């Protein structure tokens, strides 16, 4: 993996915490400006490999929507992880700090973006286990690019939950709920149900309702995402192909799913 030299480095601010250092934005050396994750002093052997592993896996995923690797500090300490760094942050966060701004055709853009990272990682044999909003990164652009901060009930699969099963499609299921998140403009999934409520929801039956509005074709896709059959449900490239196809014909986009109302106003 491409090794850098520490002098190239400097942390100017902390914006998150690793499981044994921190996380810093800084610049790398025509500057470019990075996120930096470290492993201080007294980290362990599993510590090291993980941390190790982690920028291992990293070097090797090359997709416009998976975060990109700028190299690692392996030879020098502290220890570092030095990615590109996104300006906008994580896209829970932005689409709360930017509710209603954008089309539904940006909106659906950004989930083809991020289904095209997912087929790619599914496709390499990597199971993500936490895809959400929250490890979604944006840029100026508004390319989303699937990351992981490390740490969620309400995303994963009911298969995850009860016995362990992590796959592409729990990651699948996860998606889901990422389209969902997207097109609220970062809803909290089933709002103040509690993680008991939700699973217990889940195995009754009853699913997230439709965003307000939401494309008909998107919130029947999201649904499929959570058939509780794991082989039911889409694969990513089958994602991936819809959405491109609703992207091309955009007036597909044009017919919504009705919206539920939980309050009513009557005026004249
Ligand atoms: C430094 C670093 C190390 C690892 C990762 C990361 O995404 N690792 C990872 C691990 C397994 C699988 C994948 C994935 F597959 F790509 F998703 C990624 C991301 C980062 N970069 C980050 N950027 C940012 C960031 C970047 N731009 C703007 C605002 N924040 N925040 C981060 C992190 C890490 N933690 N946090 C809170």
């Amino acid at each position: 993996t491409t090794e850098i030299h520490p002098s190239c480095v400097t942390r100017q601010k902390v914006i998150g915490a690793g499981e044994f250092g921190e996380v810093y934005k800084g610049m790398l050396k025509k500057e470019v400006p990075v996120a930096i994750k470290t492993l201080k002093a007294g980290y362990t052997e599993k510590q090291r490999v993980d941390f190790l592993g982690e920028a291992g896996i990293m070097g090797q995923f090359s997709h416009h929507n998976i975060i990109r690797l700028e190299g690692v500090i392996s030879k020098y300490k502290p220890m570092m992880i030095i990615t590109e760094y996104m300006e906008n942050g994580a896209l829970d966060k932005f689409l709360r700090e930017k509710d209603g701004e954008f089309s539904v055709l940006q909106l659906v853009g950004m989930l083809r973006g991020i289904a095209a990272g997912m087929k790619y990682l599914a496709n390499m044999n990597y199971v993500h286990r936490d895809l959400a909003a929250r490890n979604i990164l944006v840029n100026s652009n508004l390319v989303c690019k699937v990351s992981d901060f490390g740490l969620p009930i309400r995303w994963t699969a009911p298969e995850a939950i009860s016995y362990r099963k992590f796959t592409s499609a729990s990651d699948v299921w996860s998606f889901g709920i990422v389209m969902w998140e997207v097109m609220t403009y970062g809803e909290r999934p089933y709002w103040e149900l509690s993680n008991h409520e939700v699973m217990k929801a889940i195995n009754d039956g009853f699913r997230l309702p439709t965003p307000m509005d939401c494309p008909s074709a998107i919130y029947q896709l999201m649904m499929q995402c959570w058939q509780q059959e794991r082989a039911r449900r889409p694969k990513f490239a089958d994602i991936v192909s819809i959405l491109d196809k609703l992207i091309r014909a955009p007036d597909s986009l044009k017919t919504l799913a009705d919206f539920d109302p939980r309050v009513s106003i009557r005026l004249p």
